[PDB]
């Protein structure tokens, strides 16, 4: 019983964190194996971040100008090469503690677990969703860059975001593994715009599932409605239409609650055009959209990671 | 920017997780130097659970009757003791992964990272606070027993919770690291009533300033209150009593923000008594009170743990 924003155990992705220092900038990257993953930003002076080329600034430099360091221990580079908006630096000593690692791209509705450090060493961790508009809520300040993201199935640590911008708005960008970026973004000192965001339908279920498991039922009506009914409602409300394929993925927790999708669907409703009168759910005054279905499954179950 | 349910990182505290069994009884233990933790519930039977006489049960142990498992090795008990609620199982083998520790019994309002396990396997990490009733709003089935909360400041883990219950209203009861419950819970086999809980009014606070500090400041009104006229309203809304103590670990997010405690308070008095209005701070419709004043500067300022 109970249901908290639950992160992943830390202790894989902590083992792989380092600090990275070239010129005057300092941020962390991941050691795996004998490569260090990092936003490329740290090689560019301030100058530099004007329009700044990448190929042609890192031509200019030298394996010595790279300073990595794993806890006490100086790593030595040894080669770099870019890819997207992620340096990878070639060191010489292979990371003892490399877990079993996946490079995943996320799709927006899904969550993961943030390992925030700050000169290599970790702050804290928690959970986050990719945000329909692809960004993320993220907690981070400066030096955060290179802090990661991942989900963990069994002993494999799927990596699927490195940090690297804060918006005016103060939610928060980045990019795959690969160096690609979640959303319309770019690596540059500038003030940048989001997308207008939704609400994650199927997350909302999922979490009103969570909450009849741990037995906060008193949002639970004796109506139904249609798929095409409630879409009109979600549409009002700014929330994402609510597919098939969301309905067949909420099956599971479905046939565990006895309660149909649609049932769900019309507590839902109610509760978009009433609002809860003075009562909250899982110890929430708003409606929760970053648990996914699988989320609810792994904490209400138990799943362990070795 | 961003303000969430940040964690510690669960790392050191991984390499402490093994598992316990007892005949058919299975829980969590925590293997620091070459001592193994866990709750005295594990030496019960069927029958045995609803009045147990711990004391005459331990007689009949043998150190072989424990079986403890860290990861596939098994660990030789050589010598086993009770002290109040915990077993400490002497084993032949100092845990290499031992971080520095220490046991502490932490007061109500303070706050302190779960990580949740199953079998000796860790299943997630999040914060809890002690409550003013001396329960915790965990996320634990069965199983989770011998599941530890705790602190780290720097390199030190202060361990301050080791899980035994559930209360009848689907919050948590356990114990320090010495044993001693938390309230005045026992490990048996019965529905014990939790007292009816009040809001930290301190930690109330400590997010208003995080929520200043994220330039959320719309509730900021333009008067101040003695602490006689605040705790005169703070009472008639099941708030904690604040004292000066509360006043002066307060002062550095006062300083920070500029804004004195005594204002702060005359802000929340206003929350109290006119309500949110359907407004939210950092993305709440409720009131917050399970950051401490310290939580706030370690996640506003990027404290890391080495
Ligand atoms: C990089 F080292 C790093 O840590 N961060 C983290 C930011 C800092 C504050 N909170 C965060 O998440 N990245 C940066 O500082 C970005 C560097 C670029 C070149 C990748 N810059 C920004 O995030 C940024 C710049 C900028 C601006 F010029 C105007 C408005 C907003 C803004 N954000
Ligand atoms: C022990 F191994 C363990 O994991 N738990 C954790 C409970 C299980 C469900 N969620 C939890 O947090 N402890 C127990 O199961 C307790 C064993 C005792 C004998 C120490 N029992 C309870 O927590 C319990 C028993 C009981 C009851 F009889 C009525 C109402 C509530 C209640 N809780
Ligand atoms: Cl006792
Ligand atoms: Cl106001
Ligand atoms: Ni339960
Ligand atoms: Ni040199
Ligand atoms: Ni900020
Ligand atoms: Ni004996
Ligand atoms: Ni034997």
């Amino acid at each position: 019983s109970g249901f908290r924003k639950m992160a992943f155990p830390s202790g894989k992705v902590e083992g792989c964190m380092v600090q990275v220092t070239c010129g005057t900038t300092t941020l962390n990257g991941l050691w795996l194996d004998d490569v260090v993953y990092c936003p490329r930003h740290v090689i560019c002076t301030s100058e530099d971040m004007l329009n700044p080329n990448y190929e042609d600034l890192l031509i200019r430099k030298s394996n010595h100008n790279f300073l990595v360091q794993a806890g006490n221990v100086q790593l030595r580079v040894i080669g770099h090469s870019m890819q997207n908006c992620v340096l990878k630096l070639k060191v010489d000593t292979a990371n003892p503690k490399t877990p079993k690692y996946k490079f995943v791209r996320i799709q927006p509705g899904q969550t993961f677990s943030v390992l925030a450090c700050y000169n290599g060493s970790p702050s804290g961790v928690y959970q986050c969703a990719m945000r329909p508009n692809f960004t993320i809520k993220g907690s981070f300040l400066n030096g955060s860059c290179g802090s990661v993201g991942f989900n963990i199935d069994y002993d494999c640590v799927s990596f699927c975001y490195m940090h690297h911008m804060e918006l005016p708005t103060g939610v928060h960008a980045g990019t795959d593994l690969e160096g690609n970026f979640y959303g319309p973004f770019v690596d540059r000192q500038t003030a940048q715009a989001a997308g207008t965001d939704t609400t994650i339908t199927v997350n909302v279920l999922a979490w009103l599932y969570a909450a009849v498991i741990n037995g906060d039922r008193w949002f639970l009506n004796r109506f139904t409605t249609t798929l095409n009914d409630f879409n009109l409602v979600a549409m009002k409300y700014n929330y994402e239409p609510l597919t098939q394929d969301h309905v067949d993925i909420l099956g599971p927790l479905s046939a565990q609650t006895g309660i149909a999708v649609l049932d769900m669907c019309a507590s839902l409703k109610e509760l978009l055009q009433n609002g809860m009168n003075g009562r909250t759910i899982l110890g929430s005054a708003l409606l929760e959209d970053e648990f996914t279905p699988f989320d609810v499954v792994r904490q209400c179950s138990g799943v362990t990671f070795q």
